[PDB]
């Protein structure tokens, strides 16, 4: 678990994220797709995207980023009391989309990177620590659902 002080930084930061949800979502998906191009054959709608320029011009990628970060926001705002919100998403990713948990690790890293890159010298050391714990908490509760389903 995180402290109250820690939860407060996380939710402070997410409020800022929410001011520019599309632009944050776009950058997080582009970071993932470019650093780990195999994530991209999970997506028929995205397989044509052969360049960074094409990824950035794509309205549908923006729309997708908005869906993703909005779902992550709902979870985060539960301050660790997220069983009902986390459950369906763990179940769909393991069962239908078949996403290894290592891609959840990659996207967590993508978020911390994008935060510094969009707000250079505005993303405090205390802020990075709280967010990182928030993201690890999330990943940890996912791993428990993944073990339950024997997903490798
Ligand atoms: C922060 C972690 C993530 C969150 C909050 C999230 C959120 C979502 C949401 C809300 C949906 C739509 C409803 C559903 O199918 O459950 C979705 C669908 C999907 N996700 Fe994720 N996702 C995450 C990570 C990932 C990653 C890392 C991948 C692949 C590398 C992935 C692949 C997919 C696929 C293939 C779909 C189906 C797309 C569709 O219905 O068009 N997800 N995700
Ligand atoms: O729909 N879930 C996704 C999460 C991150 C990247 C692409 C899709
Ligand atoms: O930011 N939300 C979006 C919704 C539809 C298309 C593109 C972006
Ligand atoms: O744009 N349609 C979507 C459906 C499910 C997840 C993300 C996007
Ligand atoms: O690692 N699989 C996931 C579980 C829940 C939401 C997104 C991804
Ligand atoms: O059965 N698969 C597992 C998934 C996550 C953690 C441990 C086991």
């Amino acid at each position: 678990g995180l402290s109250d002080g820690e939860w407060q930084q996380v939710l402070n930061v997410w409020g800022k994220v929410e001011a520019d949800i599309a632009g944050h979502g776009q950058e997080v998906l582009i970071r993932l797709f470019t650093g780990h191009p195999e994530t991209l054959e999970k997506f028929d709608k995205f397989k044509h995207l052969k360049t960074e320029a094409e990824m950035k011009a794509s309205e549908d990628l923006k729309k997708h980023g908005t869906v993703v970060l909005t779902a992550l926001g709902g979870i985060l705002k539960k301050k660790g009391h997220h069983e009902a919100e986390l459950k369906p998403l763990a179940q769909s990713h393991a069962t239908k989309h078949k996403i290894p948990i290592k891609y959840l690790e990659f996207i967590s890293d993508a978020i911390i990177h994008v935060l510094h890159s969009k707000h250079p010298g505005d993303f405090g050391a205390d802020a990075q620590g709280a967010m990182t714990k928030a993201l690890e908490l999330f990943r940890n509760d996912i791993a428990a659902k993944y073990k339950e389903l024997g997903f490798q």
